[PDB]
């Protein structure tokens, strides 16, 4: 059974400190429900708000999927994430609601689909949504530090991944066992960059390299 413990001595490496990243100590608890609806920024059009609903949960994080469109783009929101919000965010800041990318009707259609979809739907209830936690003052990060990140095939799963370079603000994720498949820049502040141990700490589910 794979245990960071072992892991890291077995690789000879050393976790990167909890205060690189932009995750709270003390993971917020998780009071959604599966059929909850809220307000999210679409992960393949991130300029739009649409409405998503919970489709799954697993520790700290909901799986989430954007309706009226198909079940193949699911995505998965810390319950910390400022990329969600609760129904009528938007149009009390002034806004609109925007249909999802792949939204399986015509657009003149997304006024009547979102007033039916909305109907008789739960809401999550605003007080859920938590504060998303301090930025660290800057990039921590070093090369080699080993961490968590979500998958980036399928983030049902978060996975061992080391740092591979830093870049200013920016680091360069390395999934271990991959061999530079998948690699990819983030911000320091990513959400999607834990502590090695989150996983084990929310529920979560990490997949062995
Ligand atoms: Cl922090
Ligand atoms: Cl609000
Ligand atoms: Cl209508
Ligand atoms: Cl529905
Ligand atoms: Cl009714
Ligand atoms: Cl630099």
């Amino acid at each position: 059974h794979f245990t960071w413990d072992k892991y890291l001595k077995e690789t000879c490496s050393v976790p990167a400190p909890v205060h690189c990243f932009k995750q709270s100590y003390t993971p917020p608890s998780n009071e959604f429900k599966i059929s909850m609806k809220l307000e999210a920024q679409d992960p393949r059009n991130t300029t739009s708000t649409c409405i998503a609903t919970v489709v799954g949960l697993t520790g700290a994080r909901l799986r989430l999927r954007l309706d009226g469109s198909d079940n193949k783009n699911d995505f998965w929101r810390l319950v910390d994430s400022a990329e969600i919000q609760p129904i009528g965010n938007c149009e009390k800041n002034g806004g609109m609601l925007q249909p999802p990318l792949g939204f399986r009707l015509n657009a003149s259609s997304w006024p009547m689909f979102l007033l039916k979809t909305l109907n008789g739907a739960e809401m999550a209830p605003i007080r859920i949504f938590h504060k998303e936690p301090p930025s660290p003052s800057h990039n921590f990060f070093k090369m080699g530090m080993k961490l968590e990140a979500v998958d980036r095939k399928n983030p049902h799963f978060i996975c061992p991944a080391t740092i591979g370079e830093v870049r200013g603000s920016e680091v360069l994720v390395t999934f271990d066992g991959w061999r530079g498949a998948f690699d990819y820049w983030c911000r320091f502040d990513s959400r999607d960059i834990f502590p090695v141990g989150w996983c084990s700490l929310t529920g979560d589910n990490l997949q062995p390299p």
